[PDB]
């Protein structure tokens, strides 16, 4: 009995022994788990995470989804409005434009029509377009800011109108001077104090 | 030996309690790696998994992987082909379009130019444009197709042609009436039944 | 105390067996855990991982992020420089072109005219476009090289010139031969040696 339980022991110790190696792997084992490089991975703009879902976050003017990432899915417009330009150099008159936008992606089209007459008084006009002075100031006006990146640069612009029973057109520019008004700078077709008539503009920006 | 196995029972009693602390230090460090939150991470279109990669899955005609996600990859096409117009207002005829549709990426313009006369009747004329009209219909039609977005607003035509040897040119406009027919509306330079010629349209679509 | 001892054989016996039961559950959690999906993620181009954080790589130029991913950041750049154009067929004659050329995004948009007079010996003429033969080669020469995508097809350009006192208008193409290197073909406006002027080219590319 005393050599019964001394065997019984061995047999404990045995099995005791068994257990602690058996713990020594699975420690090991647990120590690579917990250092696994996909634990704690992060996701950063314009990729991000909700409820276990990893998403692209897409802007539907510009891209949407097909399975595949492709062009834009929001709805294109084309406004129409009046906007109430204001020379700024080589004239101090103002001009109504019957305004067309056209909206497609972030890309906006103008195409502009005068009604009246602007005075001008030298050679070269700069007429300028502050989103202000807009008339019903269409509701995504979003559409008429360009981005940063393209306010960067001047942007050619058709203009055409006409002088004294002749028709001018020329290849011009406009530029920018803040997120909200841009001038284009036309010569007149001549010199000293005249009035021009069917100003025509076409010019397109990126937003 | 009664007092040297209750030793050893004393010894491997101690060794069971450190096991059973090792297996619950386990337990709770199995607990955190069971709950981990990057475990069951999925991926929603544009993005997806195959054999534990993730990817972004990219529309050639719009994007493509150059390290960084840049433009299209797809080559460009320069499709011609000839399209029967039909009048759907204010003529009652038809006219052969000699088409040239430049596929750049998601972007299709057309240039267009006409063989034959027009029989138009009234002082605006719709002109009307069905995919079924075209002869010899290109492999990728789908580039002359509208995206949904392009297609909920009209867009600007150049159109230009001549009547009675005078030369007629308008900023008018198209519109799709569904994803395979758009007409384009204008100005026919008079008024009452005549014949108008050298018809030309430029236009551009989003694909 | 041989009883005692052996009670407390029993009960260490007891205790080893549930420790065996903990670990054996151990072992099958640990299992799992080695072999969840989500262990080993990876990420393609243009997605990306550095110190555990997943980004998507943009080209500022054609996207940008504003949380969602959005159009392009860079800033455009209207370009001013002379490119000496090469009379490649029908002319052996060289002529100087004043080029702007406005890049917006990988939009890079071509506006020249010409100083100075072209001798052409045939009804049609090609007009060679090299990168080499640009004065004062801008910084970003990238913005001049189109797309291998666009490079595939004939791409649309607006050619004018005078020639005896008359103006010439045609919707003319281009093609790439080379990364480097465009032609454009336009008819010259009649026969024989002749000289045009004037000559002004729109056209645009994707880069
Ligand atoms: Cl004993
Ligand atoms: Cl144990
Ligand atoms: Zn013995
Ligand atoms: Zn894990
Ligand atoms: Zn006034
Ligand atoms: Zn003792
Ligand atoms: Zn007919
Ligand atoms: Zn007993
Ligand atoms: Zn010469």
């Amino acid at each position: 009995t005393v050599d019964g339980n001394s065997t019984a022991i061995s047999n404990l110790k045995s099995d005791i022994s068994s257990n602690g190696l058996a713990i020594t792997d699975l420690q090991d084992r647990v120590k690579s788990l917990e250092s696994t490089a996909s634990h704690g991975l992060s996701f950063s703009p314009p990729l991000s995470v909700a409820d276990g879902v990893v998403s692209l976050d897409m802007d539907p003017y510009f891209c949407s989804q097909r399975v595949s990432l492709t062009s834009y899915s929001a709805e294109a417009q084309l406004m129409q409005f009046r906007w109430m330009a204001r020379g700024t150099n080589g004239s101090s008159d103002t001009i109504d434009m019957t305004v067309n936008a056209h909206c497609h992606g972030r890309r906006t089209d103008y195409m502009m029509s005068s009604t009246g007459n602007l005075t001008v008084t030298s050679n070269v006009v700069l007429l300028t377009f502050d989103l202000s002075d807009i008339t019903h100031i269409p509701s995504d006006l979003a559409r008429l800011v360009p981005s940063a990146g393209f306010q960067a640069a001047s942007f050619p612009v058709d203009v055409s109108f006409t002088r004294d029973s002749a028709t001018h057109a020329y290849q011009a520019y406009g530029v920018y001077s803040s997120s909200r008004v841009f001038t284009i700078t036309f010569p007149t077709g001549g010199d000293g104090t005249a009035n021009i008539r069917s100003l025509t503009v076409r010019t397109g920006i990126d937003t």
